[PDB]
This record gives structure tokens, C-alpha cells and sequence, in this order.
């Protein structure tokens, strides 16, 4: 097995890569500005979308699935834009919100891997803070409010490839976050979650509301989905989870965290199993079955989540048997095991290392 | 549709039975209330009450703020009045210390042997009419509401020594052991956890399933001798604590995993402290130069300082005229006694905002309001 | 219980009286080789004796002690040390972290010496070795040695600064710069020493010693220095001379560093107050005594306790030295042959002590304890 | 007929009494001049005379530039020579600050309670004979020449606070009313206006018919409180000033039209800054993060930024050794006191163009010359 690790700085545009099992096999690809990474298609592309310089390029891992595996390479072919941001991949495609510019691009995830990025323009009826995710033939697009100043959000449509409607709105206020699992889409919202579920009679439209249990005055707005159940994790405010079953009651069960949340991710090879990395530098394991934190570690100093939301904080990733964490003061990266959160190691990374993205896995090469 | 930011600060006086309540942002709209001596002030029930505690003067008066916030509601709704007195006092021997927990407001007689339990919300529409709590013994302690049951400080057989807490009935029925605390002093709240100082560490208690689960924080032998924990307060934001350990220094407590304690050396004795839930990983002390200096929780240690009053020397009695502190949004408010004012204060820079003349010596402070919805 | 014993060095003889404050007929005489400058050590369990003209460092078992375990107070008599330091002009003394370092100005090292040994009773020091022999100090901060440093001129021999060192000498860290370094104090997390171009301050760091000048400010007075320090112990403020007639109290952190003190006339001794950390007292040549309000960096109240003692001439001629004990300043008065107690509280005069001679140096031992 | 450029800078040390002079272009041509102490460095008559304050020093001294600029109808020839001091010193008591307006060059005593006026033209030929201009009383102020009149900061009786700004003939005889601006602190002049910074705004004055014309601009509420504009420049281009509105604050202020401030709030607190002359409306401000940012003055807004020196924390006492920033046509040049140069930054981009060698801790800056005919 290879696991390559893709990690980005605070400050510089520069993506370090770096096999896992051997750091000293290391690249260096230069960027316009900061990154935001995404593993795609597969994980034979990593997409790193940069917010703050209108910017989109990519890097080929080079690791293809049979495993395949050479040296990563830059894609030349880049993309430009107001305030690319959010992206989603699903159905084989990758759609790309262009905050300030009113529109999304969608890219064909097999064109990608072979070192193509030629858009297809996704209208939208006004610039917001968005996302479009395909889904069912549809491109389910974040509706803005036509109210004037941050753009208000009403809720997510689905549409055709020109921009038209495909299907009514469903009100999700300030709509927030999105994850697939199973058969589900789901998104944030202030009433609750939006299911959205891709069946054999077409797509089925479902508001969670929070029940009423829940901490008042605070919503779920950021949403992961794991590959191996049918089930979302997702934040509710700073300093809580949720794990939502889309499909019976009880929807919600609460996880409070003591210290407010840094960053999380699902474990894929532990489809049961998450992480959740908190502002006093401890990595909790979340067992998704009992809806609780199950074990806890140090691993970084203290990151206060007071302050701004971008400012220089761990991210993390999952790499096979490994949670791989980025300490952007330490200039490091560090690895931790997902059996008993013992560190195995650390990867000296120059810089202040931020974002962090994982491709690979194990196969087979004859 | 606006969002509606209202803070109403009350200020009572070193010396006069008074309170001085203003807009903080708009300090011309102010208030005074009389009351029998010098006040000591709690803001309660969400912030629509302010109870006085007068210890001196053997009573306790409360004023309706009146800001209150309501849950329409996909969100809060915040309601503004003018404050007014409730007519209807607590009367008894000294009362002293207060809790709040669990809709409960508890006071605390230090010369009667007895706690009175009222009700917030009771409170907050305007009604003073307490349940009596018995105990075994009168001293300086407090009862806390916790698991459905009052945790009560505990006296001995012989300023009266205290020999550790208890979890009692509404009658003043043991519902558990003793938790051995000596000398108890201090509480408060923080996630799961009610903490309380002792002369061994501190004590925490949860609520569990066979009841209060106890669990003392031994102080480590590193910490400077002969000294101990007898302030805490509990932050609402993160799950910790923030406790003096002797005049010139802090502990952050975390109630859960080792170290328990992380020690602060202040530069110069403390005066006064509070937590920033608008920024809960942050908290600001006081010292005796007049410097406010801004408290990094995660990592204990001061992070920011500033001179916000001229000095305040730590010699001489805890209860002569010397500021107090408390947090509104994004300022904290200094009382100034010798200045005749009340400091505004950025937390964003420890900058000063601006003043609020006072008349008097003011001393203790509370605040009530915050953010909410208008309609 | 609450006890008090004084210390008292003759000017000329070699000689020091010690007596129960609160009971001055329970005294005791101890000779030594020379004149004394006294320092409390061991937390008051040991007094050491100074004699830089003598060649010789003495003990005196104080003997109070303090089991803290709230705190225990044993009392029993003083007794001499029999065990005693002799060397080239032993001079300034420096204790922490349990240690007592005694600088030879004429030998080239300093000694140091166990607290804890010598409040059981013993003085075997370990030789600290210097390039140069000076008028120096070496403390002990952060596991290193902070010896000041001499220059190679030719041939009072100059100084260059302050260094750290492992306890043979090996260099751990270069020499700071403080020009004509001297005065030495501890208060919370720092070192302060006086320089030509102001006060050196060290911290103990994570990768070593950690310094920082602060330069006098331009709007203080010029052509003068600070060359004696005192630290508190209750909070962490310095108190300097600042010339001949000026105190600076100085804040080792933040803006302003000094904060200047005009005295009326010109510095005789000073001291602070452990029992109250943000005031101290100054003795001024008139004989009047000072109490300084630290915090507010001011003088705060005045009294005649003695006749004038001019500081013309000579810095060790027989002149009042003073020091704390509980709620009274003791003040020696070399020429009215006595030690005089002043309250802390107003600066009246709470009575005299008799002492034979022409009592100069002063230390104070003891304080409140729990006894059963 | 032939343009030439030239610019020619003149360093001073943080330490030593020592100016720097060289050639931009050429560093190589330079020339050292003592001086009793620290200097703070003006260009004056059209910088054919640097003036170099020594506050502390209580002495200002003159330098002959001496590169001085003569009208030719058209255009302007430039008179090219080597600088030389200039041998008439003067002493006093803390001098500081030091106005320029309608060809007199005029000196604050802080400590005397007078300035000194000197003649720009005297200067640029070589003397240095002060006229007397009398205050109230000493305080740290300026006086400032204006449609005939002196215009004096006022500083209070007590015993130092500062009233105002106040119109007086040049015996010091009041010409007309106090104008409040307590504090008073910082000057520039645009255009038609002098401006000051005040607690309660900026005041600015023009030159009527029936004598000063003041009007104070009274800080906006949107504004962060309690902070103040104490530095002022004025700007050659659009009729504007630019201040300092806190450490980390800078305000765009226009004199005759609404809105009369635009904030910019700095990403680290200011070092210094600058106008461009070259430009109808672009500004520089170095921050203590060692970065340069190009201000928009119409958009009030930072343009482009780029690092230019390692950081200088503003922490500490505003006389410590940090970075000054100066105008030479199309570069900026910036003193860096630890790396022992002066840096030369292309305005068109931010770029490093080159440094300049200088001994010892170069400080405080000021440049002379620019661009003229030679026939
Ligand atoms: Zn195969
Ligand atoms: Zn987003
Ligand atoms: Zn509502
Ligand atoms: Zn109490
Ligand atoms: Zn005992
Ligand atoms: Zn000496
Ligand atoms: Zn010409
Ligand atoms: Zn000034």
C-alpha cells in the first residue's frame, strides 16, 4: 500500500507531497496562493482550490486504481475565477462554486485524470456563498435570497446543465454544509438538515428539523458521510456533534465536546469510526455506532477557535492505519495511529503547513 | 428586522445602600435604587433579576433588570424595559454566599444554619417568597443545587471550621457521605462538573447515575506551599475552570485529565478576574498595579496587559474600595472607585472606550442583557 | 507564636550582638575575625557573616527554623558555626535556588555553599573558577552560574558584563553587555543587575538564559546610575538607587521600566517590606526615614529617626544601616551606640536597644509560626 | 537644456549625534556631520536646508542640503553642490516639533514656553537667527504660520493638559479666540487647511478674511472609541489628510466634503508612513510586521502589500530603534537601524531596488532634491 500526503501552507502557495511510509520521498509544487486540498477522481487528482487568489489548479498524485503508481505531477491547465470555494465531487463529476462570480463549474472527473480541466459553466440567479452538488441528472444548487447588503441563502434547487429549474426549492435557510452517504445528499440548514435521496422513483426531498433535546440558538453546518453505513456526522455548533440517521427516528444524537472543534474526518478503512481534532490539542475517537467519544490524545499544542476562521490551525486526514495531523507552529506534520492514538512519528514540512490532503491506498501490481 | 444588542450595567456603592443601573451604550438612561447597606450584586434568572446581597446589613434585595430573552423561536427574542425594584426582600443573619443552578437561586445564611432555595423564573416575574433549607450548623458556606438533590457545605464539632460537601434532601436528609473538603470555599460550574476549593486541591462532583459522582484534584506538590484555591470560576463556553491559588497567582483546572492544574504567576496581587463567554477560551484578571491583563485559558499563561487603573495596593482589608470587574460583549467594564467611574474596556485590545461617571465610591458590578431579536 | 531576633555587626570590632526583639535582655555575642556585613540565609535559619577586610565568611545558627509542616517555628539559642570560609576578600553574597555564593574579589572564584547544609551546620563549598579576579557577583539561575565578568584592561579592575556558566566555569551562553556591572536582585521571574547603560535584566528560558537591557530612559537624570538593587518577594518589582539622592522602582516587563523617586537628600540604606510587598523604606542622610509606595512609585510618609550621617567621604564609614522585623524597622545608630525600633504603621519610635559599641551592619531572622 | 534627478538623503543615527548624507543614485558620494545628540530630521526651504531637532539634546542644528531648486518660468533649474553645515546652532530647552508654512521655519521649546522662528531664506543662505515668539506657558506643542497670523497649540494652567489651538500676532498677543481640541497633537497642512489632531476629532483652519476660520471634525461614531488621530500628513495632490486613528488605525480626512473620515483598520500596528507626491492620491505605511502597504486615499483602502524589513514590534517605548520611511521620486526609501542600511522600494510594485550602506543604527530620514534643468 501507498499513501501519499499532500499538504499545503498558511501563507505560501506551495502543496508538499510526500509518500507516508517514506517522507524523504518528497515533491514540491508551486501555486498562486493559498490552497484548500480535495483528493479526486479517486484520488488520482488532488484539486487545490484557492479561495483568496481566484484561483483553481491541479496535481496529479500519480496514483491510479490494481494500484499504479509514478511520481505526482503538476496539471498546467488551471482554472480562474471570483472566490472559487466550495467543491463537490460526486456521479463522476466536480463542480466547482465560484463565490463572487454568480456561477459553478463542473469538471468530468475521468477527463481530469487524464490532465483535462475544461469547464462546463453552471449558471446561477445571484453570487452567494454556495455550493452544487450533481445528483439524479440534476445539479442541486444553494439558492440565494434576492434581499440587499454576505448574501442571505433560502435554500438548495435542483436544475439542468443551463441553469433552469429541475425541480422546486426546498427551503433550507442559510443552507450550510453537505455530505453524501448510501443513498443521501444531506445539507445544513437553521431548521435542520435537508435529506435529498437519490431512489428508484426519483429524488425524495426531507427536512430533519433539530428536535427540540438539541442546544438552542446553534445549527449544523458542516457535514461528513460515511463510506461503509448510512450516516452523517456533523457539527452542531462549536462545541457539538451529531450523528444523523437519515432514514428512522431518532434522527439526531448529540456528542458534546468539552473543547470546541478544530477539524474531523471519517475513517474510511474504519467505516464505524471518526475522528474529531479539539481547540486544547487533544484527537478524540468517535464511535459512530454508540454516538460517542470513545478514547482521547494530545497531539498538538492549544489552537484557540476564538479569532478567525481561517487563521493558522491543524488540519487533519485519514491515511490507511494513520490520522495524519498538520501543526502549522511546529512546522510539521504528525502521524497517529488509529488503534490506540499512540504518535508513530512526525514529517518535517517547511513552512506553516495547513491544509492537508490524503491519496493512495493498497492494491495490487503484478 | 434588527438584531438588538442591549447591556444594562448596576453598580452599587463602596459606602451607600444604592444601585446604579445604565444603559451601557447609552449611559444616560440610568437608574438608582436604594437599598439598607452595601450591596454585593448577582445577575440571576438569565440576567432579568439583580439580587443585592447586603451580608452586613442581614438582607437581600432584588431588581427586575428588565431585559429578559424569550425562545419565539427559531431564535431569541429580547424584551427591554425599564428596571424596577421587587418590593419583596429575603431577610435573615448574614447572608452571604450565592448559587444559581438548575432554575434554583440559593443563599447562603453564615449565622443561621440555614440556606433559602428560591425559584429564577418565580424571581423573575416579580416573586420573593423562599424555601428554607436546613443545616447542621451555621457557618460561612454555601448549597448548591446538583442531580436533583442540595449540596450542601458542612460544618464541625468545636470562624467555624468546615469539614467538606454533602448531598442532602429538601429537608435536610443526607442523600450520600460527606465529601471529605476542608475547609470548603468557593464554587462553580463548568460543563458536567460543580469544583469546589479545599485546602487538599479541589473537589468536583458530577451528576452520575447512582447519584453525585466526587472526585478531589490533589494539589501538586510543585505549587507554592501554604496557600490554596478559594475563588473558582467556571467557564460556560469550554469545559474548565479558572481558581485563585494563593494572592498572587491563578490555576486553569481542567476537571477531567491530568494535569489538572496549569499555575499563572501573576506580577502583582489579584484584584478581581472574570471569564469571556463572548470568547471562552479567554479570561481577564486584575492586579494590583491596575493592570488588566487579558488570561489564554488553553495555554495558561497572561497574553495581553494593559493599565486600566491607576493602583489598587493588596495591603490592608479584602473589603476596602477597590475595583471590580465583569464582562459585557465585547468590553469589561472597571469600576473605579477613587475616580468616581466605571472603565469601558475592548476586549479585542484592552483599549479604553470610554467612562461612565458614577457618583461615590462605586464597588461591586453586575450586568445583565446581551443580543436578541426585535420584532 | 511571633519571634523576632536581631543581628547587630560593630563598626570597628569583630563582633555581632544578637537579641530577641521583643525581649532585647535575651542577647547573645559572637566574635569574629573582622568587621561584619550580615546577610539572613537559609530562610532565616543562618546568619552569614561578611569580613572582605577580614579574608573570612562566618556563620551564626540564627537559630530559628521554620518546618513549614501553616508553618512549625522551633526556637533555641544562636550558636556559632565553628566551620568558616576564609579566601581573598570575600564580598557580595547572592543566594537562590537553595544556594549562597560569596564572590572573592581578590581570588578569582567565588564559593558556593548549600542552604539546606548550612542550616544543618555545615560549610563545605564548591569552588565557582572566573577569568579575572573582581568586584563581582555569581547567581545561580535556570541551572547556570551568572558570574559577572572582568575586563583584560590594566591594572578598581573594569567590567564588561554578565555570563552564564556551568558550574566549572564552561562558558553556556556570551557575555551580555552591562558596562561596570553591579548590584544584583531577584524578584518573580528575574535577574536585574546595574549597568553604565541601564539594568540588565535575565529571565531562565527554555533554550537558556534570556536577557534584556533596559536602557535608562533619556528624561531621567544623566551622568548617574543604578549600582544597587532590591527585588520583592510578594510581587515582581525592583527597587535601584538611581545616583547618590534618586530611587527608580522598576517594572521588568512593560513601559515605563523606571519610574524615578527624587529622595530630599542623599541615600544612606533602603529597604522592602516581605510583611507588606508594595511598600519599602528609605533612609535618608538627615536621619529622616522613608516609606515608599511602590505601586505608586512615591514617598508616602516621612520621620526623623536619627541625627544627620553625611554621605561625604568614605561608603564604609559607621553610618545607619536598617532592615524589617514583623511591623518595625530596626535602625542602627552607630554613633548613639544603639538599635532603634520604628513602627511600621506611623514611623514613631517603639524604643531602643542598647548594644555595646558602634553597632553598623543589621540582619533580622525568625517571623510567626505555629508552635504545639 | 538638460533634466536631472538627484536626490540626496540624510540619515540620522538612534545613538550617536551623527547625520548620514549620500547621493541616492550614487551612495558612493556621502558626507558625515556631528551633532551634539539624537536628531530628528526636517527638509526645509525646498530642501535646501536639512534642520536636525535634538530634543533630548536641547540643541537643533542645520545642514546645507545643499542641492536647492530655483522658478525658471516654466520649469525649475537645480543647483547642484556638496551639502555643509551650517556653523549657527541653537540651544533650548527641548525643542521639538517644527512647523513650515509661508517661508518661515518655527521651533517649539517644550520646556521654555516659546518658539523659535526662523526665516526659510535666511536659511537656505546660511544664518540662523531666531525670532521670539512667546507662549503662555511651556508644553509640548507647536506653532504654526497661517494667513498672517501664529497659530499656537494652548496648554492649560494646574499643576500638563492641553486646551487648544489659538490665533496670535507674532508678540504673542491673541488675534482671536480659543478653539477647543483638547490634547491637541499632531499637524499637517493641505492645501487651504491646517489640521491638528484633537480628543474630539480634527481641527482644521483656513485663512479668512476676518482672520482664522476654524472648524473641528468631530470624530464619526462608527469610528472604534477612545482612540485618537495624534500624526498627521497632508497630502500635495487631492486636498486630504491622512492620520494615524489608534496604533493600528489610519483615517482619510477631507476638510471640505463629506464623508470628511474613511477608516482603514492596519493588519499589524503602524511604523510610519507617507505621501506620494508623484501621485494625486496614493500613500505608503510600513507595519510593525516589517510590511509596506500602498494606500488608496479615495478607496481608503490597502492596495498592495510587501515585506521590506524584518518586524519591530511597537511594543516598548515610540523613541526605540525602528524603521523611518521617506519619498525620492519613484522609490521609498526606508531606514533599517539593525541591519545597518537604508532599503530603496519601487513604488510602481513594491520591489527591493537595492540598499545603502550606513553606519552605525540609521533612524530618522528626510531627503532632499528631486528633479530640475541644467542648461
Ligand atoms: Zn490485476
Ligand atoms: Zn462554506
Ligand atoms: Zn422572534
Ligand atoms: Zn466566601
Ligand atoms: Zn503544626
Ligand atoms: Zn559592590
Ligand atoms: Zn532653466
Ligand atoms: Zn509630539
Amino acid at each position: 500500500t501507498l499513501y501519499r500526503v499532500f499538504v499545503g501552507d498558511h501563507e505560501k502557495g506551495q502543496v508538499t507531497a510526500f509518500d507516508l511510509a517514506e517522507p524523504d520521498h518528497r515533491w514540491t509544487f508551486p501555486t498562486t496562493g493559498q490552497v484548500k486540498l480535495y483528493s479526486v477522481a479517486g484520488g488520482a487528482v488532488v484539486a487545490a482550490v484557492q479561495s483568496d487568489a481566484d484561483t483553481v489548479q491541479f496535481i496529479r498524485s500519480g496514483i491510479s486504481f490494481d494500484i499504479e503508481v509514478g511520481d505526482p505531477a503538476a496539471i498546467d491547465a488551471s482554472l480562474t475565477g471570483p472566490r472559487p470555494f466550495h467543491l463537490v465531487e460526486h456521479d463522476g463529476k466536480v463542480v466547482l462554486n465560484y463565490d463572487q462570480g454568480g456561477y459553478a463549474e463542473i469538471l468530468d472527473g475521468h477527463a481530469l485524470a487524464e490532465g483535462k480541466a475544461e469547464p462546463g459553466r453552471f449558471p446561477q440567479a445571484r453570487a452567494h456563498h454556495g455550493f452544487v452538488a450533481p445528483l439524479g441528472g440534476n445539479w442541486l444548487s444553494t439558492v440565494a435570497s434576492d434581499e440587499k447588503v454576505s448574501v442571505p441563502r433560502l435554500g438548495l434547487q435542483a436544475f439542468d446543465a443551463e441553469g433552469n429549474p429541475a425541480g422546486n426549492l426546498a427551503t433550507c435557510t442559510g443552507i450550510h454544509g453537505e455530505a453524501f452517504s448510501g443513498a443521501y445528499l444531506a445539507a445544513g440548514c437553521k431548521e435542520g438538515v435537508l435529506t435529498v435521496k437519490a431512489g428508484a422513483n426519483g429524488s425524495e426531498y426531507k427536512l430533519l428539523p433539530y428536535p427540540a433535546d438539541l442546544p438552542q440558538g446553534v445549527t449544523t453546518g458542516t457535514l461528513l458521510g460515511s463510506t461503509g453505513i448510512q450516516v452523517f456526522l456533523g457539527n452542531y455548533g462549536p462545541d457539538g456533534l451529531v450523528v444523523i440517521d437519515p432514514v428512522d427516528e431518532p434522527h439526531y444524537r448529540y456528542i458534546k465536546l468539552p473543547f470546541r472543534r478544530v477539524d474531523f474526518a471519517l475513517d474510511p478503512a474504519k467505516p464505524s469510526t471518526g475522528y474529531v481534532l479539539t481547540e486544547d490539542g487533544s484527537l478524540h475517537r468517535i464511535d459512530l455506532l454508540k454516538a460517542e467519544i470513545v478514547a482521547s490524545a494530545k497531539v498538538t499544542e492549544p489552537y484557540s477557535m476564538d479569532g478567525h476562521w481561517n487563521d493558522p490551525r491543524p488540519r487533519i486526514a485519514m491515511a490507511g492505519d494513520e490520522i495524519v495531523v498538520t501543526d502549522p507552529n511546529a512546522g510539521l506534520v504528525r502521524r497517529i495511529a488509529t488503534e490506540d492514538l499512540s504518535e508513530r512519528g512526525t514529517v518535517p514540512v517547511e513552512g506553516k503547513p495547513y491544509n492537508i490532503a490524503v491519496t493512495g491506498g493498497s492494491g495490487v501490481t503484478h
